[PDB]
């Protein structure tokens, strides 16, 4: 009932902006940064500047230790801001300073308060270099000590989904959108009950990550749109391990007012059949008027090990 999405650092705050622009519902947004100037560019209702003393608003200089210590200075304000949450999503681009460093501390504060804590983060594009990958690897492992499940999106695989010619700015804009899909794919099912009923317990069921959780997405229009979206999702480059390996699968089928009963059963079957015969599968369905001929299938896969 109280669901918070907390964007952490530049990339995380940009994802939260995307979510706000797509008018994702049922969540309260918090933006967090060590850089006061970038924080001023956030559309989140709540704008939290961490490490005022340590950084004087000037950011974390790509250093995870400064992000970590900024969040420790601001420990009590983060506690305050997260008070009363049943569920907390922590999004960030891993590899920089504020995200890598502060997102785990924020995740752990969420968890200590009793919130169901899901992380949705990206691993950096190879083209950002070896130093970024290494800092990201470090933050990813810290993060999964601090959350109930960590969805890790490998940015390289986005290049296999967007066109050959894509400058950086645009590549990073599609990373905002995959982050948004990871959060929304879950939150949409929980914010409002749904025609398929789906409570917190259903979600806690699959919310058990040792191992990085992975996500697949599939979009389609036309007359076989259901099977084509389902198939694309279980086939997404973002899903770096076959879905048949996962202990847990959450499926979200989203469409417009003409999403059909037969399509929901079709997609549910395609995804279930590609999965292990002993899988714990929970799924839901949501209507989004803004979609017309388009359906979106999202699969979140957990418990690979
Ligand atoms: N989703 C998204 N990711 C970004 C963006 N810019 C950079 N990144 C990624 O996020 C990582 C950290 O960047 P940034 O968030 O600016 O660092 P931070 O503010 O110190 O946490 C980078 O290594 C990139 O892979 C962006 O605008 N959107």
């Amino acid at each position: 009932a109280s669901i918070k999405v907390i964007g952490v650092g530049g990339g995380g705050n940009n994802a939260v902006n995307r979510m706000i622009e797509n008018e994702v519902q049922g969540v309260e947004y918090i933006a967090v940064n060590t850089d006061a100037q970038a924080l001023n560019l956030s559309k989140a209702e709540v704008k939290m500047q961490i490490g005022a003393k340590l950084t004087r608003g000037l950011g974390a200089g790509a250093n995870p230790e400064v992000g970590k210590k900024a969040a420790e200075e601001s420990k009590e304000q983060i506690e305050e801001a997260l008070k009363g949450a049943d569920m907390v999503f922590v999004t960030a681009g891993m590899g920089g300073g504020t995200g890598t460093g502060a997102a785990p501390v924020i995740a752990q504060i969420a968890k200590d308060l009793g919130a169901l804590t899901v992380g949705v983060v990206t691993r950096p594009f190879t083209f950002e270099g070896r130093k970024r990958q290494l800092q990201a690897a470090g933050g990813i492992s810290a993060m999964k000590e601090a959350v109930d499940t960590l969805i890790v999106i490998p940015n390289d695989r986005i290049l296999e989904i967007v066109d050959k010619n894509t400058p950086m700015l645009e590549a990073f804009r599609e990373a905002d959108n995959v982050l948004r899909q990871g959060v929304q794919g879950i939150s949409d099912l929980i914010a409002t009950p749904g025609l398929i009923n789906l409570d917190f317990a259903d979600v806690k069921t699959i919310m058990s990550n040792k191992g990085s959780a992975l996500m697949g997405i599939g979009i389609a229009t036309g007359e076989n749109r259901a099977a084509e979206a389902a198939k694309k999702a279980i086939s997404s480059p973002l899903l770096e391990a076959a879905i048949d390996g996962a202990q847990g699968v959450l499926m979200n089928i989203t469409g417009g007012t003409n999403l059909s009963l037969y399509e929901v059963q079709e997609a549910a079957d395609i995804v279930a059949s590609a999965s292990d015969q002993d899988v714990n599968m929970i799924f839901g369905s949501v209507i989004n008027e803004n979609l017309k001929d388009e359906i979106v299938v999202t699969v979140i896969a957990t418990g690979f090990l």
